[PDB]
């Protein structure tokens, strides 16, 4: 159940960050048309400041957490997809790579990982040899559902506003900001 | 039939480092035995050491491109050995690992790097599943009598002998002994 629970964490992550953005937007646009009011409003106009740049840092938390939900939803695929495939095939990949993988026995374990980098270094060349015959590659059928619904990549507009950095300072400022927003709209 | 000459080439290799081991054998027996003796034989001591010395630099340079012929040959049955499961099993391996390769060909250098570093390490986390779980180890079908032939490892007189480390110069004055020694066995 790691990969539905995975999988809907991302979708409720997607729609909170829609949401973020859909908010973000709309008191980017009132606050323009303040602007273009005759109405001076200098308080109105430095706290819909303050509004919309901590919606921005909201936004952009929520583009983070997002990809990163992406990004371990994927890797939990892969490996799954990885883990029963090589199940399936352990014996075939073990005749092809046993000459440095043979005994493995205990061995220290350190001349054995440096066996299993120079195995490794193999499946790199593997794959290099796969990827210039270059044909076509479909996701596996037996949860392709799931990935197609998460894309191969986050979509652009995430990673857009995730390009800038915030520091720890910052941050914290930016969370105890939110917090008040969110006292104040309690109420 | 690449593997075919690699094996020769193996063969005649570790017969030659056989041969030069038993000649270097010989050749500290006669001059022990020599010294054990009350002759003087001062200018046949010293170019008997000066043999001595010509001879374990032959063993050594003879037990390296023995070692260098090993790794090579076992490196060509990888490749084929590899070549042959992946022809194979092209088809499973892409559908396991789709969900992070997808349109490489027009994706950038950087890129190339990124995914294929992150397929060589889920693959990575895959060989330590096999290799944790680890059941008993055995040679490809197909090419079985060559790696019995062989070996898992280079015999330890091999790896035991090549322990030196000479220097360029050390090198190359070696080997002119040993061909001026060739030219005074002819004459």
């Amino acid at each position: 159940t790691a990969l539905q629970q995975a999988f809907d964490t991302c979708q409720n992550n997607k729609a909170a960050w829609l949401q973020r953005k859909n908010e973000l937007a709309a008191a980017e646009q009132e606050y323009l048309r303040l602007l273009s009011g005759e109405g001076r409003n200098v308080s109105r106009l430095d706290e819909l400041r303050n509004i919309i740049e901590v919606r921005k840092w909201q936004v952009n938390q929520a583009a983070g957490r997002y990809i990163r939900s992406h990004e371990a939803v994927q890797h939990i695929s892969i490996r799954d997809r990885l883990n029963d495939f090589m199940q399936q095939h352990g014996t075939a990949l073990a005749a092809a790579l046993a000459p440095e993988l043979m005994g493995y026995s205990e061995l220290t374990a350190i001349a054995r990982n440096c066996a299993i980098q120079r195995a490794t270094d193999a499946l790199r060349e593997a794959l290099l040899s796969w990827l210039a015959k270059g044909e076509k590659i479909n996701y596996s059928a037996q949860d392709s559902d799931i990935l197609t619904t998460i894309g191969f990549r986050p979509d652009v507009a995430s990673v857009d506003d995730s390009r800038e950095k915030f520091t720890p300072a910052q941050n914290m400022i930016f969370s105890r900001k939110s917090a008040q927003l969110a006292s104040r709209q309690s109420v």
